[PDB]
């Protein structure tokens, strides 16, 4: 028993981290097979970031201008190309530590682990969620750019995120591993306000099921609701509308606990309308939305 | 910017995890150099756990009764001994993945990362604290025993915890890597109530400094206090008494932010007396005590 915000074991990703330097700019790269992936803004100086023309900037760069260091060993760059907002540096050596991997573009509301790195060196790992507004609330200081987000299924690492920037509000924006930004963000030092950060309703319900499984049951009530009645409450509290797809993925948790999804919705409805009344659920005094139904099942069963 | 409950990169520990089986009991082992460390209750059946005589049970065991598997490869056990509550299985092969390491017995209030494992396979990593009552609030299911806690300083892993059991309250107890339990707990299936779980005051203050650094400043007030006045409040709210040693370790955070430690104590005092009033600090609606002053400095500076 016990429920924690758990990240995936980061070992498979640590072996892929490298340092990429171009001119006086240094950031993190991801070395998989004979390619190093990094944010294209490695070619920029601070002055260039105000309004960069990446195609024009990249013309003045050759393979020898990209310095790729894997710990203490230097990689020989034999090719370079830009794919959306990422640079792909072809190297002459395949990473011997390359795990089985995929590149995936995740949906908002999905969770993943971030291996925060500085100068190609891992500093920490944490679990977070792609917010419905396509930002992430991470922990990234200068030099962390190029750090990646991922999920792991037994031996396969699905890379889903590469950190590119911090909005003036302190929230984070980045791309998938094809270099396409999540959300409307551009890799330019210009104020880009993020949209409304709604709560991921299906995740809060999954976490409420995790709480019942682990003994925190005070919030269970004698009520039920309907999808449309619950969504009237969800809209008022800036929660994402719940759909039958969300109810379906909560099915295994509803079966294990014996609590119907709409009954759990009525508990959530009352929690939204009345608050916690000074109480806690799984060590939290607010409704947690960074655990997906898959994460709850995985943790509550011990999947390795 | 941003502040997250970050765990250390787990790679160095993943390479040490093995599966240890004795009879019909299977748990996790830690393979460092030519020794595998695991909880001594691997020699017990469920029936033995009610009142085990480990010395008498271990007499009926030989080296060939301990099955040690590192992924898919089997290790040859050439020696076995009991040191307090851990078994040390000498194997004929040194772990090629053994990182630089130390064994440390941590103090209550200190934090560490746990690599939750099942059958020798890592499932997740999370950061937690050794509570003042010598329990940890982890996430451990059946088969997770032998999972370890650690800290990392650049290339050196300091192992500090090995999971042994769950109290009937759902909190967790374990040993240092010399097999000595933290707290008064014994490795026996008998009700062992834990003492009062107090809040780690120095950690809450460190987290309040992390919040100010990251822009959450609403809780700063126009007041100050004294160590004795603050401790009257700390005692009423089951917070650990603050000492000049605690003030001293908060010195770098007080210097960086310009907020005197006693002024931050007066903010904490008002938060204890008035609550959060429906507000949040670093995404939390309660006062977080699982970040040490060292963790806050490390994260707020980017130590790898
Ligand atoms: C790596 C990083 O932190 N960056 C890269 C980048 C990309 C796009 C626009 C601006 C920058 C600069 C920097 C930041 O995101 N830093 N803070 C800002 C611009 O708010
Ligand atoms: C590994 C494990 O979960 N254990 C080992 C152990 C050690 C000491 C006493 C009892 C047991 C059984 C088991 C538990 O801790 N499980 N739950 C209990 C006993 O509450």
């Amino acid at each position: 028993s016990g429920f924690r915000k758990m990240a995936f074991p980061s070992g498979k990703v640590e072996g892929c981290m490298v340092q990429v330097t171009c001119g006086t700019t240094t950031l993190n790269g991801l070395w998989l097979d004979d390619v190093v992936y990094c944010p294209r803004h490695v070619i920029c100086t601070s002055e260039d970031m105000l309004n960069p023309n990446y195609e024009d900037l990249l013309i003045r760069k050759s393979n020898h201008n990209f310095l790729v260091q894997a710990g203490n060993v230097q990689l020989r760059v034999i090719g370079h190309s830009m794919q959306n907002c990422v640079l792909k540096l072809k190297v002459d050596t395949a990473n011997p530590k390359t795990p089985k991997y995929k590149f995936v573009r995740i949906q908002p509301g999905q969770t993943f682990s971030v291996l925060a790195c500085y100068n190609g060196s891992p500093s920490g790992v944490y679990q977070c969620a792609m917010r419905p507004n396509f930002t992430i609330k991470g922990s990234f200081l200068n030099g962390s750019c190029g750090s990646v987000g991922f999920n792991i299924d037994y031996d396969c690492v699905s890379f889903c995120y590469m950190h590119h920037m911090e909005l003036p509000t302190g929230v984070h924006a980045g791309t998938d591993l094809e270099g396409n930004f999540y959300g409307p963000f551009v890799d330019r030092q210009t104020a880009q306000a993020a949209g409304t950060d709604t709560t991921i309703t299906v995740n809060v319900l999954a976490w409420l099921y995790a709480a019942v499984i682990n003994g925190d049951r005070w919030f269970l009530n004698r009520f039920t609701t309907t999808l449309n009645d619950f969504n009237l409450v969800a809209m008022k509290y800036n929660y994402e509308p719940l759909t039958q797809d969300h109810v379906d993925i909560l099915g295994p948790l509803s079966a294990q606990t014996g609590i119907a999804v709409l009954d759990m919705c009525a508990s959530l409805k009352e929690l939204l309308q009345n608050g916690m009344n000074g109480r806690t659920i799984l060590g939290s005094a607010l409704l947690e939305d960074e655990f997906t139904p898959f994460d709850v099942v995985r943790q509550c069963s011990g999947v390795t």
